[PDB]
């Protein structure tokens, strides 16, 4: 049994497993961080692959963009995969005034203008929350490297192109730090399944002051983020 | 003085805890806290200012529901600079494996209200709790033994639900427990730019029916009471 | 038997009740209208208590604010304790433009902002009505007593501190008369179980022309509206 | 001149009934109307002015569901001055013991529509009838012994539904009937600042089967009529 | 005998014109056809069968809006079985290209009618036009010189609409024109498994002004009716 | 200038352009159908191609799968490559009983799932149309090479796990043929900016019978269906 859109035999996949995003990133992890790396998945070329890091099996999955993207492959890998711990690892734009750029947010809940959520609750909303062991862990190590560390809510966003910002900015002025497109289908699927799941995100740009930055100026702090969602797994 | 509470300036506490009834305001301002005083009696919903350990802080009755609690939130933090919230109080557990006796510090809520659709139509809007405090909080009631349950919870619009399958399927999806409050005090705090949390006691399993009576989880109560007084001074 | 708010006895509740938000209230209502009267709950000091009133029972219960904590005790009301006739008393602020202070609005229905009924009726829009009857009685004694009487819609409110007054301003040139935070509860409630609903409000001020009342500076109209709640329940 | 009416300034009343079919408007004015007129034949939607008791009336056919009712509504008002505007109509009782030949007065509607929500995003929004127009229609209905009802009713977009068991859910929460204007008529009206009823015989009920023909509801039909056009001259 | 049509089984033909007016399908079937019989008069909602080119067909007034064309559209298929139904009349241009006297030919239909929202709770439902008979008008028309237009339309439900920025917006989203009825028609066709169409003349221009009389564009409306009838035979 | 998905220089895609979730199958198609072929992208991964067919240059670009990978592809590319034609290849599930795996579907329209629309028109059920044009080249050139061409509406799904299958049944039930996840994104942006897009659709699976088929069994038709794709997008 191989789940559809991956092709890795039952057993290839760790039960701890980094979702950076761009399946190069995922590439520039498993060959710069892991040892004794396998490659067991190209469908779609969406890379993902096994390594040993501090003697223990891990993984790293390349997820596309997006709420449906993500949940394709969140839900195959818990599902067809029995993989436990899942860490987003990815870059977000801040969405309040006094955020800034190179800041990393460790995501608690997250908002969405998905309609994922109102589909299986009517008339609720459904705040999926971040397991709670893995974000403790990652605000520790994170604030013991010393980066701009904070914890609260993101916006996960359908819409990258959005023609109207005011909704977005209202959401800014009650305290929601960024906007990104999969932690709530991240953290909703792993609450249905019973499994353990965080967003670690980089602020790479500022959406109102237009602050903006470089993936080489977001290295060090990417590096350790990987670092510490490896860890934590 | 604000609509809704006869205080002068002065008489409330920065800190202040927020049970929804004012009987266990008095119990819990009588029983914790020396040189207490009674600033308000408008509509009976009793607030009380005290020390603990020294240190100046207030508890105050909200009554039930989310338009309840709101009322006072919006006047304790606009019209007596309180800062720090914290609700206590019981809830009904949901969730397969949490038990009576168990305190749930809820990381965010879900909610059947509209308050939350209606200021931002479209959006699910995920309130979150402040996290100094969550973690103050989660670190007390650890090194005290309680049985600590960090995740999100229901605030219920209403108490006697025609049928329990939507709240049953949240509860499904990891939903820990349910109550009437939080998602006001959250949203609220966030709006103002302050700091709020709810700490609460499992009085009953909804589904297992597992009860207990207020006597039974007297010490637990108690201890839980002492947390949320140490997170806030 | 006890329901889980309330305390009382059965058959310590009449089956006519009034339904003031404030605890307090209800004392003064006791205190002030009714003999041989008898506390039958102080669990949260949510008030109620039993008394005569022209030679017949009446009770009066404490409610709380907004649409979840009428509920509560309207269900317990109806479910435990066999009330019939369940009339909201209390004030309002005026929306519509020709409603003054001092005049008392009787809710025909109630718009609302709630959830409450989109997830009983999802799709539809529910229009909760008063009992006629009940209306119709008040109406008549209002308008005897000389009181300035519109019937007519109001906003339960689920929100006091609204950031945005558009929609509110909206509904009030829409002819909606007043605001307030209870009484779609109490209507959807007393249709489901099949019993006998209104709300009787007194103004005490008026949201967009600034003119406000102190509670002292219109007891009167309040004490005769409590006179004609009671007659229309009783 | 509006643009679904071709009636000159003048040529309507202050006063109108709304019988729906274009047919019964004919019927009104033919057999309770002296020296009329009729005033518009676009679209076949026939109106009529005539005098009752000395007094100007006018009878003005509509068609089915709100977006044609609100059409006509629109242009009586804003284009000629209406200021009076009564429903006279059937509907099918959802609610198990209302009967066939009951004639129900609206106090609010319940809908299907979308007309509301965009008008008041986030709000249930619970259209009032008149109350002078209804207890007036209330006491004279009830003295020529029709069997008069007084609460809401579910204006509905579609008159064949597959699923009625949300419109069976309505009936337990006390909605009487179903029909398919009120809520626009009485929506329009608030907006404008005029004054609207809705009273309708039971033709059908939706769920025992019961029917009636055109002839065993002409005896209520024809009181209703009359107490309409009283209502609407006075 | 249906409840709003009383006419014998037979005397409806299994194509039909659906204009709004009945003084309108009155028009028609006076103007197109020969050996015409009246088979309904119930409501003075008239409607004619007679023969075109050799071929039976009908014309049927629906009145004006979703409920209204709904109930006509109900009986015509359930009670008469009626295979053909084009929707003729004039709507308003709204995109900004659409002149007067164009002809839309809908493929779909926006609305803010509640109807299918209900049917389909979270669900954007996109009634289809049946394709053969959209083929059929088209070609028609383009080989008569007629300035067609294939897209969509707003089936609205309010005529006098408040404000006009979101008709404005569905415009600038190239939305051609707004009408009050095709989204019930294509809606139950498609239910019912029969084939539907809407063709319709531009009266006047929403947002430039433009605009024209009966008189003025009965040359184009006469053409327009034509090609529907060649599509429906 | 390039835009932030897309690496590509100012005029290096084509006008036209054939839109496959998988990069994979972009590479699949410029190395099989198309002459003097160059890549233009690979940030992600999400392989771009131009080549020449016909005597014609088009180009070839991954978009990824669901709505909101879909619409910052097509965005970049019509606002940020001034792309003219957008014609979506891919493969559905079919939800009505009669729909058949191998038919080809071309939309008129799709429902969706996704809030996308529901946003931007509170209280507007919005339906975006294909280009029409585009629509009849293609339902002409299909019916000559044999393929089952159905015409018809197509639901834009969020969600490719659903729990539930009752009301995308129900919606089969009302005449819609497949579930896909991209549909909506590219019809309602056409729209907005004014250019001609198309999907043609390979029914690969039944949801309900649940007849399958194999790659290997669709690509007869598969290859087919892009032919007439790159037909319609030149002409
Ligand atoms: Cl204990
Ligand atoms: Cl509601
Ligand atoms: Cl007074
Ligand atoms: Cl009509
Ligand atoms: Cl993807
Ligand atoms: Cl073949």
């Amino acid at each position: 049994h191989m789940s559809v859109h991956i092709e890795a035999k039952q057993g290839e996949i760790a039960e701890s497993i980094l979702l950076p995003g761009d399946p190069l990133r995922a590439k520039y992890i498993a060959e710069t961080f892991l040892e004794d790396v396998t490659c067991y998945n190209n469908v779609r070329g969406m890379l993902g692959f096994t390594g040993t890091y501090k003697g223990k099996r891990v993984s790293v999955q390349g997820t596309g963009m997006g709420v449906p993207s993500i949940s394709i492959y969140v839900n195959e890998l818990i599902q067809s995969y029995g993989v436990k711990n899942l860490i987003r690892v990815g870059t977000c734009g801040a969405i309040q005034k006094d955020v800034k750029v190179r800041d990393v947010i460790i995501a608690m809940t997250a908002c969405t203008d998905s309609n994922m959520n109102r589909l299986t609750f009517p008339g609720f909303d459904f705040a999926p929350a971040a397991n709670f062991d893995l974000l403790k862990k990652a605000y520790d190590a994170g604030t013991e490297k010393g980066l701009h560390v904070r914890v609260g809510n993101v916006l996960t966003a359908d819409v990258f192109y959005r023609e109207s910002m005011d909704m977005v900015k209202k959401l800014g002025d009650y305290g929601v730090l960024a906007v990104e497109m999969e932690t709530t289908a991240l953290y909703t699927l792993a609450a249905k399944y019973g499994v353990n799941a965080l967003s670690v995100l980089t602020v790479s740009d500022h959406i109102f002051t237009g602050e903006e930055t470089t993936s080489e100026e977001r290295q060090t702090t990417f590096n350790e983020m990987i670092e510490i969602a490896l860890d934590a797994a």
